[PDB]
């Protein structure tokens, strides 16, 4: 049912509808010679679209912006990005072009700005200190603490009792830690642990790459961060 790296043409995107007016979008991307496969969030609200995350890089972007013409047929006006790597901004550019107004907070800006990535727009407020949440229209957008990265998102959408985890999520598959160059290894766990106190009536969770899973997904991210931290 889900999309996989087999499924997904170079350079193409694939929706998957999860309820009325919900869809993650599903790309892949070559790194390092292995493909990805990689997660954002469509969420309706009335008559135009909020996205979560781009598809990792400008040709995605614009194959994403065409399979939600194409599958939905309704404008994306906001889009917002969940962290700063090119997972999330890559493609930011596209966005700009078509007219969404893109936005991340201010700490993702900064990070994006430094590393040589693209930069949203529009600077997300209130979401500087661990435990913090805002509603930004049909979904809620929760800083959870360090995590994969410092600035880590995560996103809930109430109606359909979707959590999108982003990449401080890690999918059933994944045994093994990721990137974590950027990460906060000492904190993931505790910042998990927030999720799971804001979110506990979550019923799918969305990872930043893979399958999604249930709320088993956060204990399953703290397992694996935890063996990594016990590497010898
Ligand atoms: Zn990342
Ligand atoms: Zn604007
Ligand atoms: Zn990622």
């Amino acid at each position: 049912e889900y999309p996989t790296v087999s499924e997904i043409p170079v350079g193409e995107v694939r929706l998957y509808q999860i309820a009325d007016g919900v869809w993650s979008h599903i790309a892949t991307q070559s790194f390092d010679g292995a493909v990805y496969p990689s997660n954002g969030l469509i969420v309706r609200d009335g008559d135009e679209l909020l996205l979560i995350d781009t598809a990792w890089g400008a040709k995605n972007t614009a194959a994403l912006l065409a399979e939600i013409e194409k599958q939905i047929g309704l404008p994306v006006t906001r889009a917002v990005s969940t962290h700063f790597h090119d997972d999330r901004v890559g493609g930011v550019d596209v966005l700009r072009a078509a007219g969404v107004a893109t936005y991340a907070s201010p700490s993702t800006r900064r990070l994006a700005e430094v590393e040589g990535n693209e930069i949203p727009t529009h600077s997300l407020e209130g979401l500087s200190s661990s435990g913090d949440a805002v509603r930004f229209g049909p979904v809620e957008l929760f800083y959870p603490g360090a995590a994969h990265s410092t600035d880590n998102l995560v996103v809930y959408v109430p109606s359909a009792s979707v959590l999108y985890g982003g990449c401080a999520i890690y999918e059933l598959s994944r045994t093994s830690a990721g990137n974590v160059a950027d990460a906060d290894l000492a904190e993931w766990p505790t910042s998990i642990e927030r999720i799971q106190q804001h979110y506990p009536e979550a019923q799918f969770v969305i990872p930043g790459h893979g399958l999604p899973g249930g709320l088993d997904l956060l204990k399953h991210t703290t397992n694996v961060v935890k063996a990594h931290t016990n590497r010898s």
